[PDB]
């Protein structure tokens, strides 16, 4: 019996967060191959979102590794399909991604407000060390990608930011 | 308009196969972290299934890349959760995996019997080149893993095949 | 006598395909040196289409190598001049190449449907291995090039996609 | 005078934790040289527990380094002898270490709950950074070791997990 | 149970094809050491056919690997002795090898025609990938050998082609 | 809009803390060039404080980066001149630096106490990771410098500690 | 307008020479793969004519590059098929080659005599630099090839000069 100072409501939030980080992985993967369809054809975005889809997958496994470390149990659920089939312009996908990370961001803090509420000190710093700080930077990198894609404008500017920056 | 000699029923089978190869990726990922829970604690199996979950993910992207190459359109659906939460013994997971690959195997041939039926010659050899031959070997490697795990027996034999072979 | 299971009508479709792949190599060479004339002045397209003219010449030699391998005999015909002397904008030349590849694609499939009808199993896999999949990638890349040249537009965009992508 | 926001009760819990980490380093050293006696003869456990005794001695020096850093003063007490002279089978020693780590874990958390109560923000993150997560991994690995030593059994299995894993 | 979509009649043709490729490794072996007899003394042909005898042995093992991979059961029969104890001149042996490869070629296509009739798609491409194309090249090279051995003539030319080309 | 869980009062404390770390980079700069004046002539202290002046400048940029990362808005005020034009002896400067670091230390904890009161979890660990622990080490090293500068005494010892330790 | 001192008859004489070299490259290609057919099977001649086929293609692109450098316009006509389908013996192909190079030679001197009548001083030296001297060396090499092939005679001699010289 290795479980020590691990509430069962903190355990259910880890399962909820795992399914969430997998949902992001499955939306980015839609974005990535949306930019691969011949009617879009933005290769840099295809690479950029394909790494991002692989990185949100990393999030879920980390939370699955943590769940096993503390003594809980991984309870998986369905990964719902993304909320669109086409993602519009390059700006429109990045705007969609920002609101996704902001959703995951709030869910992570609520998970941290829950751990601090059950006095789960190790879970708090495990949330700080791996997620809280990484999430702000991703939002900031996204928020800086939107402002740039607005600047360059449609067309040649939309292509140039795909090759040079995301590629 | 790049679409040439690509039936729309061959297109729906690619979508069905993509969701399938993602279902396998999400079952292996359950197996992988099932073997990571402290009540199981078989590290070699955790690595072995974590690569396998990453490899079935490769299957889906390949079929998503193909879908975009021929001119179709990727229509994603929910990835259903695996059919168990605990996977029993190391033999029991490998037996479960074999019946999974055999399920994907039959679905791939049916997809190839469909393409040959619509005279889709390039899709047939794209199924031959990447999936048909790779699927038999995985089944054979699994069928050879079961027979070995039956030989070594429970306990020390179950651990030894985890470290030496899968690890 | 090396000829075995090589129908005589399968042998005529090979010579037809040889004269076809030489017509494409000779069309791209017109495109390549059209983009070299001082009134066009797009070097990346000149390089891009000069390698493609060499590559379709590779297609024909492969088909001539095969004809001799199966015991047939090569029968050359005239290489008709291209359908145009000037090829318009950079988008217009890529749209003509796409229209040309899709014709060669249909004739290869027709040649493959001809091989399977005569039970020429070895000829079928030879067309699978060297052309059918290579030809789908050729169409997908072209259709992606057109999508981008449409995005960047005329003027600076036509020069931009000429230097960075095609060259 | 360097002492700032360092409560005097936070200072006593540090000395208590120092004497605690020295008691663990001295218990593992008993275990390490128990597994070196000719009647046990398990070298991989001897090496494994001799590095752990050095590592808990590292814990205490970290806590002594911290005490001096915050302006406190180190007050040493006696290092009580371990609760046993012999430690039974290989599984029995790993189960005692687990029972020992979980005690040290509770005292670290108690020490952390003591730091947060006195608004000692820097002491809280110092306990987060060096111990809390390192201590969850120590418990998870031990509980995984017990699961395996149970699987392999006695006799050959107790020797096997001693040579390949612990050594 | 790994067997899936592997007809029992397709399994018989593999056992048959194994005994055939073994018959070809034993004929080339006879040819390889006929040219080593002091009354013949063509070392280049002794090297050439010995590699051929080792390569048709490879064929039998590839088919035996496939038989095990598809879940079947390898059934061996007698390897009949070659049809000649002496093989005449260098042209006469290469002409004999050409008639041998063409017999194996017809039995492979009949095996492939048997695989295609039972809908065994994987077996078909497996025969395509490893045999149908390799066999036509082996025949084409033997027919060219016969054409070149007829050009140089008997005597000196029969020695020259042995040293320079076969060796 | 990237701002999330970033109270407006927490934003004011960052602007304040930026102006503070700028005040510390401008005081150490005064100290660094006081020790360069010919009537002082302590080069090791001129090197030591110049690195300190560059390092507190780093602090201000880290806080300005964080202000932009969290979506806030950097507001700059005057950087007030230091409290002295001459800094006395080497002990007197290190004693002055210790009182400076302790002022910054208290304002950081008050900033952290402000971040904790608004539930700003990310800001708290961001202050933990980059400041709270770095600040206690800076203070501990200054107090040890004062203790060592008191041991060696004025004159020769005041020169020895400058060359060997600070330089 | 870059055109300067470039007559319009010299321009039509460059377009005629382009179609001539292209007819020469398409004849050598017929010769090369004629020597690849199994009833001929002369590998050294296949390689030799494939380089000469590729070499005469280079003549055509040099002239097209020249046509573009002088301000003109490339006008392409049909490349007529070679005058034979089978080329006889290796002596017979080199004799036909020599006659073809002598024809291109006179057409180049006629084009140099056409440029010298229009006072086109740069077109003269451009023909001298790239063609006139290369062509005489090509004619001297073919006539040298014809004298040797007659020396070695038919049969074994025709093979040896194929392997050793043309290979």
């Amino acid at each position: 019996t290795i479980r020590q100072n691990y509430n069962e409501t903190s355990e259910a939030g880890v399962n909820k967060q795992i399914n969430l980080e997998l949902y992001a992985s499955y939306t980015y993967l839609s974005m990535a191959f949306y930019f691969d369809n011949t009617t879009v054809a933005l290769p840099g975005a295809h690479k950029y979102f394909k790494k991002a889809s692989d990185e949100e997958r990393e999030h879920a496994m980390l939370l699955m590794k943590f769940q096993n470390q503390r003594g809980g149990t991984i309870v998986l659920q369905d990964i719902k399909k993304p909320e669109n089939d086409s993602w519009g312009s390059l700006k429109d996908a990045v705007q969609a991604a920002l609101a996704l990370e902001k959703h995951v961001n709030q869910s992570l803090l609520d998970l941290h407000k829950l751990a601090d509420s059950k006095g789960d000190a190790q879970m708090c710093d495990w949330i700080e060390t791996h997620f809280l700080t990484e999430q702000v930077e991703a939002i900031k990198e996204l928020g800086d990608h939107i402002t740039q894609l607005t600047r360059v404008g449609f067309g040649l500017g939309e292509y140039t930011y795909d090759k040079e920056n995301l590629g």
